């Protein structure tokens, strides 16, 4: 439903999902945006997706910062969340210009949609320390939340979980694996993509292309699936997911998508054991 | 309307009138393509729009332009002044017609275009007519005629044209022209003659193969579209050398809105002229 969606639906098909994304940026510059954090036209309220033992005192709360797919939304970590039931508090927090009312406006840039996340997250967290998590684009987001955190809000986490990150120095999976990329974009379609939520998306890339010279102090947790997404040449190197420099990694069955999709419970696993380490 | 022709409305408000265009060439490049003129998923036979009196005297054919507002529309006030004088058609431009597929390169839709021409007019000479991005048009489909299908046209008529190299008024006054296309509307510009738009607007950007040896009438607005500093220059339509040049009132937009009388006027002389 919408033009933007047919164009990218024979990008994929054409095996040119790389340069569609770079359509998407460019005119996403064209979309109405709201650049101060206050300006944000949704309510960034986090939604509480699991709740930990009642039993509740200097206790990390996990904060699932929302992906940039724009197939994403509310149902991104439900499968995951439900293994944090009775372990941790587990808040999904919106990511700003994926909503509808219509629709959201766009951050101007990075720092005012990452300013919007951590007002809601402070406000619903109160005392607790934080645990980032994000997979993806997400996992991108989320160091990112953490250095802003950290920087301008005197607030750094207590961690950060990385599930299967592809930072910009680690960029040839993403090029390979292009078209599997776009095809699983489509594959995960519980409606189809509406072209306001393809603009966001490009818009995000972009941002996470772009200088970000911050480094979050916080500890993080790599999380790496264990099955290639497709065909990928030995002598290329590792196709496997990368952070410089983690304070663990761990590797769970699945490929970049089914490792959350199949295998939640695993990734949920590798996250307990690493925050009772970290706490105590 | 469609997301397309939103962007367009606050590009042209942000005066990025350029930068959008070019957005919407590298869009372009992900919809369905012809790339034989026999491919063409359209119809291009073209309209007759007015009757000249019942010898090898030539016809008119006007060539629709890249505009996502025009089409059918485009030479209906102009043609009215050439009935009982010329016949005049109207060929359809490619891509814009379930939507129309575009062409994969100029050439490809020039093809397409020459054919269609070729079996509307018969044993008549033709004077290809077009207007802004139309007249860029109409002295490229010259040119391929001549070369590819060994039909000169008897003349051409260059309403307004700003080619590459004299291009600083259009680019300077692209909110003008953007804010033109909302205003000439009559039903709000597609996603897909957006597309259309963007994509002719490259075609017309890049390197082209030469010169048409007809004979070109250059038609030029008298009154600026905007702002323009005397020590600038001219900002008025160039073409080189042309075998006439005539003068008409109104702007970029109202040499034809407004004053499409004078146009006629100038080409109906030039035409007797030349014959
Ligand atoms: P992920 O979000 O599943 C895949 C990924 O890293 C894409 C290609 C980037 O656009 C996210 C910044
Ligand atoms: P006209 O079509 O009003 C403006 C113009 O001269 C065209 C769009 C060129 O700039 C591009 C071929
Ligand atoms: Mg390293």
């Amino acid at each position: 439903a919408g033009m933007f969606r047919a164009l990218f639906r024979q990008a994929v098909e054409d095996d040119r999902y790389g340069e569609f994304l770079d359509v998407l940026a460019e005119a996403s510059a064209f979309r109405p945006q709201f650049a101060s954090p206050e300006a944000c036209s949704e309510r960034l309220d986090p939604v509480l997706l699991a709740g930990g033992p009642t039993d509740a005192e200097g206790r990390a709360v996990l904060v699932g910062c929302t992906g940039t797919a724009a197939n994403g939304g509310p149902h991104e970590f439900l499968r995951l969340s439900t293994s944090f039931q009775e372990e941790r508090d587990f808040l999904a927090v919106p990511l700003p210009g994926y909503g509808t009312g219509g629709t959201a406006l766009l951050p101007a840039d990075l720092d005012t949609a990452l300013d919007a996340q951590a007002r809601a997250i402070l406000r619903a967290a109160g005392d607790a320390p934080v645990v980032l998590l994000g997979h993806s684009g997400g996992a991108l987001l989320a160091h990112e939340l953490a250095f802003r955190l950290e920087r301008a809000h005197g607030a750094p986490p207590a961690g950060i979980v990385l599930v299967d990150p592809y930072p910009p120095g680690h960029q040839e999976p993403i090029e390979v694996w292009s078209r599997q990329l776009g095809e699983g974009l489509f594959a995960g379609e519980l409606e189809p993509m509406s072209d306001a939520r393809l603009l966001a998306m490009g818009r995000y890339a972009r941002f996470l292309a772009g200088p970000r010279p911050g480094r979050s102090s916080a500890p993080v947790l790599l999380v790496r699936a264990s099955e290639p997404l497709g065909d990928w040449q030995e002598e290329r190197g590792d196709w496997r997911a990368h952070w410089d420099l983690p304070h663990t990694v761990a590797d769970v069955p699945g490929d970049h998508f089914t490792m959350m999709r199949d295998h939640a419970p695993a990734v949920a696993e590798a996250v307990l054991s690493w925050l009772d380490a970290i706490e105590g």
